[PDB]
């Protein structure tokens, strides 16, 4: 279920900001 990953700057699909994985990073969790 929890198919989220830490990205830097942007993501390929699923760009989100639920739980910041850092400062210059973000959280990318797709819906599939």
């Amino acid at each position: 279920g929890l198919l989220c990953y830490c990205r830097k700057g942007h993501c390929k699909r699923g760009e989100r900001v639920r739980g910041t994985c850092g400062i210059r990073f973000l959280y990318c969790c797709p819906r599939r």
